């Protein structure tokens, strides 16, 4: 699966890459038919050994983020509904001849410092769907900080 590596920082951070590497959006005719689609992004409580499980973005209550202007409300009971202010979701633009892996580009803005954790941690699995008029394709990807051990790392 995809694992989008981060770098901790002490600042604010954006990533943008494209969401059909994450969705299961088909070939390039179809990718174009999902660019000016909107884009939403569950964050998952599986891990590695139970990924078939945990469907992703399986109900509206897991539902953080989405593209669109008006901001999503998150689900109150949903525990991992307390991650909302850390990551901003936005949706790019791309040409009108855009090629494949390149019509759905997407940005993820995580906007507090990452040298330490957050008290529940974006290090995790996250679930990413296409807003469109069937079915909604969803995948999932694997959100990795880096980590260095300090000198007086026991
Ligand atoms: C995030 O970092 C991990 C590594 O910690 C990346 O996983 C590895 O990514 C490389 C690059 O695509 C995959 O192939 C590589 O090919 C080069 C050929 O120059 C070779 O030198 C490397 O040793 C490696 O074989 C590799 O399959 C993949 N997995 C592992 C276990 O290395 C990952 O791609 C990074 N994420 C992104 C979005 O780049």
């Amino acid at each position: 699966h995809l694992i989008i590596n981060v770098t901790r920082s002490d600042s604010p951070q954006t990533i943008t890459f494209d969401a059909c590497l994450v969705i299961p959006c088909g070939d390039l005719q179809s990718q174009r038919q999902l660019a000016a689609a909107e884009k939403y992004l569950c964050p998952s409580e599986a891990d590695a050994s139970t990924l078939f499980s945990f469907p992703f973005c399986h109900t509206w209550e897991y539902v953080v983020w989405t593209t669109q202007r008006q901001d999503w409300v998150p689900s109150q009971d949903f525990p991992l509904a307390v991650l909302k202010p850390y990551i901003h979701f936005t949706k790019g633009i791309a040409p009108p001849n855009c090629r494949y892996n390149q019509c759905n580009p997407v940005q993820i803005s995580i906007t507090i410092p990452t040298l330490q954790d957050s008290s529940p941690t974006l290090n995790r699995f996250y679930g990413m769907g296409a807003d469109v008029r069937g079915k909604d394709p969803i995948g999932f990807f694997e959100l990795h900080l880096s980590t260095s051990p300090s000198l007086i790392s026991p």
